[PDB]
């Protein structure tokens, strides 16, 4: 079956990815690992545990990982007295204490103890934990089935004209990940900007009528608030769960093989995922990387809705 | 009329741009200036003069310019056609000084610069005489690409040859239209286009058809193209009729420090199209294929 | 008593540092950790264990660390089938097996389990293991007493006009190390180029008349061979043991406090340790880094000779 | 004797270099050219003309050059002295064109370029007319530092203002002497030096002493100096008498991509000194303090 480690930084988008992974029976979520850099490790680790608590999934391990980028300095806003959890919603306090041990060591021990070719890594934050794991244990690379990450963009940027937040937070770590010989699917902004939270989608979620569906709808209210000054969007996109959607059903997220590398020296282009789209599509044999292109909007939202129904 | 200086490096594409500029009555070609870097200054200067001779445009000045990029090292008569020997001698003086003297002696807002090679002469002119910038009506250059590269995944040849010079040009306060690969890759030399050109039945139409044979040869191993694109004349096509080359305003800057992204024209396409007041740069987007080829064919017919 | 972890890549220079650390009673060698990048991890790990065996230090743990730089690609010469050990000398086969576990995790566990302010890190290879340890456990940084590394050069380069080998192999890892708030002594080429293996020094070593003194003299024969085409040297320098010499007696290795950072983006200047020598020497309070300047030649060689005598 | 073009940005240091060039009979000052970037072109051009007026050198041409760096953005009387209004009008024409025309019209191997500001005019001249390079006898510039920086830990102001232009200059095949901070930091304006200048007792010696008062003020918070250094005139001192400014041949290039090291003149001092045949660049090392100040004092006396 599809057996995953979800490496994330919740994050309202990551919370939606957690719900999809838990609610779909074709996904075996081995555990959650967290990474600081976009926001503080402490904040996102709490949010991951509280989200899992909300879904009665406290039997899923959570391990905290790296709190800053490999090389460049940490750039997160100062912690606020009177902020816990995810903005705009309420989550129960986690009943299980955080599992002990660094996420990087847990990722390594897990991959080395399971059969080769069975674990899929699903990074939806900066790539720091993944890069660190690779360097600490190079033998994980050939053992991993696939890496399906939310990050980048071949013709679209958000943080800059050409670069995306997860990659730019730790471009060096991204460079490591993209230059290892493992199969990678880059679920970038080109794809995720199609995953629009339209009124009709949200109404179908609202109608489920459970605490979890109300939670998911609350996440979508936050996306709308976050995107309120962004005139490219009437309705906001949701990013991270598109990775899990791809793994559930490849037809939901079309892909195109191409070389992809990360720019780590440029002024204007720092953090760009440079996709070489010249010439015809190379074979999987010749090209270990592929970019996500076209979303099946209708099937994507059906996956979300079905997962929320299954969780009850 | 639009009055132009064509700064170029012929180059079979540039030769087609020269023919379009001469053959269309809405273009007043003030003169040709040449730039080395993509190919040798000596080769392209000869080719420019000989192309003008082929079109009986012996009244058009040619001045040779810079022979290498501003900063990076130099890394370097048209194949497949025959050109008459020029009857007009090469005009004396550096192209950079001629561009400057011409812009300073003509009324402000009347001259449009049309660079179709590396941007070295334009950047050098700007630095040697900063007063040219507000006097120039527009710069319409063949170069770059917002979502398409050829030399690399993200960068185009004219820009990458001299990224520093391109940086200078894009960061001056003058109106710029970037006619990049996104646009020019639509200007396809189909069998039907070439057959219409062949039917004109003159030495010049045979010359143009020869240029098109070269494009095909240059692109023969490029599987993105059944038929080859033609680049440089799209700049002149835009100036003849804006409807032929649609544009989208956006900030554009040139990457000069990146490993992978060297020479990239970085176009900020986030948010809505800003106004001309707020944004001096625009990228070429959509070609009117039918009208574009009609301009070329009509120019070739007009030249007789 | 200075208690050290020697992180190294033997390397004939590192072998001399091991002998000095073992032979001087003011040094407590907690263990040896190894790093690949300058040469292969497998080669230098064997060499470290065999050197320890030669010096009857079978009680000293060895842990193998990272086999390549953090970010940039591995650039080490192709292996030769009739090479084991250190060129030009013979070492006994190690009787103690390689200790299990990654050096990075061992460095972390050791620093976290010992009292704060007691362990001094002594890196004499690329800085990869040290940088990795810092990122995997940020709590080690304030606990470390001092870092005394062989690397860099403020006004002298060897690999380039301005940069030194250990730093250039992994400039990113060096950047990490130099930008943490721990006290650093940079024992660079400015210093080590004074540690000259003159005929008189080597004759005094030869006269000790033991297997170990012959081994040390053999290391010095290799230095001479390595430097044979280098016209800046009549006699070759020895590098790595100058770190241990500084720790034994500060008067042997004078130092000057100054800001030091590592250039990781330059064309010509890649791997340069940029020392700001403008203005007067700042206080230890204000400046955590210092560069080694002047060697006491006579005292340095006395330390080496005395250590070799003590080992018998 | 040595025939020079002094390309400068006065600047109190440059003013001292002008006085030395004029006052020493082994120097033939062909003319002065000015460059903006460290300070504004308008300010330094006026200051150059007024300094020449102060020294009764109204026969010396001044041409204004570039007002900003080649690529990077512009970031910009003489304080503490009084200068007469220039009686000679600014000579017409851009300095870059004047430098080119002068080098091309004089016999090869006779003109020495002496840049004491950013290298923008020199780089621009080289690119506009590559034939100047082999014709120039030598370039002796004030800039850089092999083991000393001032603007940064490793870089010096003139180079960092326009690192690209410096890169151009250092990578042409002409003989270069880099008179950097390693050298100029020895040219100390001690009380005894200044007392000897004061004793000359003329308007010009008072002017020179005023320049020295400014150096002291500029360096008042710099604890590496009890007495301030003077920079630019060390270039002219080298040309008067090589024994005053010792040199060491070595490869020198300019870092234009680094974060920390931007503008560094990277001198490769590994191995023995290569021959003049093999190595076109050399760095200034040791100043003869006593002889240097005697040259300055003698020049001031000669000017009356
Ligand atoms: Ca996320
Ligand atoms: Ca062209
Ligand atoms: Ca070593
Ligand atoms: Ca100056
Ligand atoms: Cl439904
Ligand atoms: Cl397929
Ligand atoms: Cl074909
Ligand atoms: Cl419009
Ligand atoms: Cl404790
Ligand atoms: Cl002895
Ligand atoms: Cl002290
Ligand atoms: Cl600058
Ligand atoms: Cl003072």
């Amino acid at each position: 079956m599809t057996t995953i480690i979800l490496d994330c930084d919740p994050g309202h988008d990551d919370a939606m990815a957690i719900l999809l992974a838990l609610g779909n029976p074709n996904i075996d979520l081995l555990g959650v690992t967290t990474v600081g850099g976009n926001q503080s490790l402490e904040k996102v680790t709490y949010n991951a545990r509280a989200t899992l608590e909300m879904a009665h999934a406290t039997n899923i391990p959570v391990h905290a990982g790296c709190d800053r980028p490999m090389i460049r300095p940490l750039e997160v806003a100062a912690a606020v007295h009177g902020e816990t959890g995810l903005d705009g919603v309420t989550l129960p306090e986690p009943t299980r204490p955080l599992d002990e041990g660094h996420a990087v060591n847990w990722i390594i021990d897990t991959i080395m103890s399971h059969e080769p070719g069975t674990i899929t890594l699903v990074p939806t934050g900066p790539l720091t934990n993944i890069a660190m794991a690779v360097r600490l244990e190079p033998r994980i690379v050939s053992r991993v089935k696939e890496v399906v990450l939310m990050g980048g963009g071949y013709h679209v940027g958000n943080w800059s004209a050409v670069a995306e937040f997860n990659i730019k937070v730790d471009p060096e770590a991204a460079h490591v990940v993209f230059n290892e010989d493992w199969p990678i699917t880059m679920v970038g902004l080109d794809l995720t900007h199609q995953a629009l939270c339209t009124p009709e989608v949200q109404a179908r979620i609202d109608a489920i009528g459970t605490p979890l569906s109300a939670f998911a709808s609350g996440l979508m209210d936050f996306f709308r608030k976050a995107y309120k000054n962004n005139q490219d969007f009437i309705d906001p996109p949701v990013h991270d769960p598109c990775t899990v959607a791809y793994l559930i059903d490849h037809s939901v997220v079309q892909t195109r093989r191409c070389p992809v590398d990360v720019e780590i020296k440029g002024d204007l282009t720092l953090g760009m995922t440079v996709a070489d789209l010249r010439g015809p599509e190379p074979s999987a044999d010749k090209c270990h990387t592929q970019v996500a292109t076209k979303l099946d909007f209708n099937k994507f939202w059906d996956l979300i809705i079905d997962a929320l129904k299954e969780l009850k």
